[PDB]
């Protein structure tokens, strides 16, 4: 149970001194995604759909080097440039969590994410 | 394992969205707006009314899971006019009166769901 | 169960908050602005400034909970201008060598507590 690193190249490489995620007493911390293609290490396309998606993908892949799945993710927070773009947002959300018992959840309008990104999901998981 | 709260007492989540989640003995409550659960809309366009409405919410969701707003760990409260602050502290000090006051952040954010003043999101011990 | 820190070595917890809250083996820091606990001010406009008083905010924080900072496992940062995020960076490196980095998350919001540049949570073991 003693903190641990998650570390998998399905993910974008670190931009900065964090980890992808740590887990730490049955707890997965992830750092918040945005939507960088892992493969190539750039943003993806001006498109909220698109960088949904991506950053939903760069979370699964955190999860799954951790072992769990996003059935055990508890809590999320969705930071988005334009709360306009809520709706599209979810639409892909739901998506990706449909069938599970969907985590709780805040969403709030930032004026700004690293790379310009129009999007960053943050969550917390079960081990 | 993760167990879902769900009560018609505070606002029905209408995104992908629970309103809150326990896991391991810990409240995840989800970030509770300025809805009146019996209509889904705001209530008035006024920092004060809003703060209420949402700590009202807050309640409602704790009763639900069996806990209590003291056994609230930490909140984040966030606002769109930093210049509200003060109005909001007042109203959430009373609220947390008598008890060991959590742990708190505080920011402005430029907008909120459905234009709402203020949002404030809590983690409990259940 | 939940048990708060209180130390003068971090910003007085004026009104209703605690510095942290203990609980179940984590410790739930408040946000941290770059108030210098010696004068009750805030830090000039100078990022780096600012980003080492509240790292020294946060250590102090920790050291009266009795934890370090290779216990933190996930930290929030929030600044006014994401243009800062490369000498945050520099600075938040330093702090945490020798240490698996925490996760974390880095947003741009629209205002701060008090104008601050740089606000920063954490979420430690105890
Ligand atoms: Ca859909
Ligand atoms: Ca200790
Ligand atoms: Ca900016």
């Amino acid at each position: 149970n003693a903190k641990s690193v998650i570390e998998t190249k399905n993910a974008p490489s670190a931009i900065g001194p964090y980890s992808q995620a740590i887990c730490f007493n049955g707890i997965l911390y992830a750092s918040g995604q945005i939507p960088i293609n892992p493969d190539t290490g750039d943003l993806v396309e001006n498109d909220i759909e698109k960088q949904t998606r991506q950053v939903l993908k760069n979370i699964d892949a955190v999860l799954l080097q951790a072992g769990t799945t996003k059935d055990k993710i508890v809590k999320t927070t969705i930071f988005i440039t334009n709360i306009n773009n809520s709706s599209q947002v979810n639409d892909i959300y739901a998506d990706y969590f449909k069938g599970t018992i969907f985590p709780a959840r805040s969403t709030v309008e930032v004026s700004a994410l690293p790379k310009g990104a129009l999007v960053e999901i943050e969550v917390i998981a079960g081990v």
